[PDB]
């Protein structure tokens, strides 16, 4: 229990990450499919919440996003735009060390940067904190573990995924039919759905029409994950009619 090879094999891994070891890609050789099945038996509800078309549609909706903020698609890339996931394992401007002095609970280290690493690009203190509390890793000291161990990579992902962040509901619940918005999401039109998962990781500076782009692209990947699952993606699976969560 656990294991996610049985919902997910190394060939599908590998075929959703078709280009991720191209020489126009820069985390090559770095994410493997040993690594992600080794970083979701430490969260064993991941994966393993409903029955299968759930539990496919929660690995669609994972890598469809973690595709996004790792793609380095274009329009007229081989095989399509939504073929580029994973192409970085982190931000390429390191120069901001993303500290947030506001509300503070968890100290930025001296000399450290805090921008965005991994599957989930997780940035700031305030994210590399709690997460590495919650891993028992030293990510606020030592940030770039994140980027230099696949496992910690993926782990921190996932962790990002199952964690709520009030007033956001983690990523997870959305996913797996378990999130129950309130009156004033329903108002905001925040309905279950993928869109409401982009919300989640980057609504203020992409949804409610702010970047459709960003939206879209985030889409792409996921409805060709649902077809090669051959899941149903759903719908409100876009956030243009959304107000942020805040
Ligand atoms: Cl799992
Ligand atoms: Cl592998
Ligand atoms: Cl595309
Ligand atoms: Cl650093
Ligand atoms: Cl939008
Ligand atoms: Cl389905
Ligand atoms: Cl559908
Ligand atoms: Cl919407």
């Amino acid at each position: 229990f656990g294991d996610l090879s049985g919902i997910i094999s190394r060939d599908q891994f590998y075929k959703m990450l078709k280009h991720m070891n191209d020489n126009d890609c820069h985390a090559v050789g770095f994410f493997t499919y040993d690594a992600f099945i080794t970083a979701a038996k430490s969260f064993p509800s991941f994966g393993n919440t409903g029955d299968l078309a759930m539990r496919k549609k929660e690995i669609a909706a994972f890598f469809g996003q973690t595709s996004h903020e790792t793609t380095g698609g274009w329009s007229g890339a081989p095989d399509g735009a939504n073929t580029w996931g994973y192409c970085y394992k982190e931000a390429i401007d390191k120069s901001d060390p993303h500290c947030d002095s506001n509300n503070l609970e968890w100290p930025c280290a001296p000399g450290k940067f805090y921008y965005g690493r991994g599957p989930m690009m997780l940035s700031w203190n305030y994210n590399y904190g709690p997460c590495g509390r919650d891993l028992g890793l030293e990510l606020l000291k030592n940030p770039d573990v994140a980027s230099s161990d696949p496992v910690i990579a993926f782990k921190t992902a996932i962790w990002f995924w199952m964690t709520p962040q009030a007033p956001k509901p983690s990523c997870h619940d959305v996913i797996t039919d378990q999130w129950e918005p309130s009156a004033a999401d329903i108002s905001a039109g925040r309905l279950p759905g993928y869109g409401v998962i982009t919300n989640i990781i980057n609504g203020g500076l992409e949804c409610a029409g702010r970047d459709v782009a960003k939206v879209q692209d985030r889409i792409s990947f996921y409805t060709r994950y649902c077809g090669m699952f051959g899941v149903d993606p759903g719908s409100n699976i876009d956030c243009d009619n959304q107000r942020p969560f805040n």
